[PDB]
This record gives structure tokens, C-alpha cells and sequence, in this order.
């Protein structure tokens, strides 16, 4: 009968943080303004629909035209802990790029905080 | 400065347990005592200490005869959901499995609900 682990998301979330700090177990790389983000497919595909669209649907590279890198590195930051470091000024900027991605979690906050 | 997502890890979580119920997004099988387990190496590594050093050290396919499948089952839906099931009977096993495995946060439990 199930024991709760009340730490254990935050927990793999961390390990999975760790794994694309090191560069370790990433088996995708994200190419944003010429900076290339060594990721998992499978952590952007849960946060993400344009990802998990992309990746059940290059081959190791995906380039992204459509976000700038400094949107891309905050959500991407986002997804791997849990906090979006956003600017009172970049509200929505951040709101813009997430919805392009996606990221309902990110898109329902930021048009809040806009009104 | 970062706005704090509380839900997100296990948000996170769920959309990993829903790939690999589906069967997506899978990178590894995990085979034991005959059954094959779909999952993802990133997520595996995350909360096995063995399967860390297993991944970051045959290819697609990993055979464990050290644990039963009744075991793996068990903990390989703890790392995916955050809830052991265990009946008071088994408790001792699943310890035994996870020391294995060096999946530290159910070896600490199962031992104090031992004494
Ligand atoms: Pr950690
Ligand atoms: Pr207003
Ligand atoms: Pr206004
Ligand atoms: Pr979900
Ligand atoms: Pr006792
Ligand atoms: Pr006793």
C-alpha cells in the first residue's frame, strides 16, 4: 500500500538537472541562436507539446528560429528545476516563448502577472 | 527572479510515467526474470546509484539477476509515480532490492519500518 515520497519528484528532477549540467545522459541538442543546449528528449516532451509533438513525430540536432536563446535558456532552466527566473520587464517576453512551446504551466502565469 | 512552480517536478513526473506507460520516449529495456521493462536510462540513473554507474560507464538492453521482477516492478513504479507499494509482508524484500540497486531514499524507509 503505496508509502508517499513527497521529495522523490523534486528529487529525479534534480538527478535529471544534474545529468544535463555535466552533460551527461542528454540525447538531444537544442540549437538556439548558435548556442546548442544538450538536453533530454523526454524532459522537454513532458513540458512541453512543441517538443513532444517534435520528438513522436533533425535527428540529434533541432534547431529552434522561433525563440531567442535567453527566452530558451529561462525555460529551459524552468523545466529542469521547477523556478522561472523572470524580470518584472520580461513578463512577457517569457509569456510570448512559452506559448509557442507549449508550456501551459508558464503560459497561464505569465498572462496572469500581465492581466 | 524565480517564480516557484510547486507542482512542476511531479508535473514533470507524470508526463515521464505517461511515456513510459505509452511506451514512448523509452531508451532502455530493462529485463528481468524473462519481462521486459520500456524506461528511460535518465530517469533510472536518477534514483539508482547502480543504474547511474550502469549508464554512465549491454546496449539497448540490460539484463538484472539480482533482483525479481516482482521487486523491480514495484520500485521501477516508485522512481516513475513517488508511492512504494509494499505490504507489510514484503517490506523486507523491496529493502533488499533497493540496497542493490542503491536507491538510498527507499533503503533509509524500509529499514526503520524494519527496526
Ligand atoms: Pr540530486
Ligand atoms: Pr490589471
Ligand atoms: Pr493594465
Ligand atoms: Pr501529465
Ligand atoms: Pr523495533
Ligand atoms: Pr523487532
Amino acid at each position: 500500500i503505496g508509502i508517499p515520497f513527497p521529495d522523490h519528484s523534486s528529487d529525479i528532477l534534480s538527478g535529471l538537472n544534474e545529468q544535463r549540467t555535466q552533460g551527461l545522459l542528454c540525447d538531444v541538442v537544442i540549437l538556439v541562436e548558435g548556442r546548442e543546449f544538450p538536453t533530454h528528449r523526454s524532459v522537454l516532451a513532458a513540458c512541453s507539446q512543441y517538443f513532444k509533438k517534435l520528438f513522436t513525430s533533425q535527428q540529434n540536432v533541432y534547431e529552434i528560429d522561433f525563440v531567442s536563446a535567453e527566452a530558451l535558456t529561462a525555460l529551459m532552466d524552468f523545466a529542469y528545476t521547477a523556478t522561472l527566473t523572470v524580470s518584472t520587464a520580461n513578463v512577457g517576453d517569457i509569456l510570448s516563448a512559452a506559448r509557442l512551446l507549449e508550456i501551459p504551466a508558464v503560459s497561464h502565469v505569465c498572462a496572469d502577472l500581465l492581466d
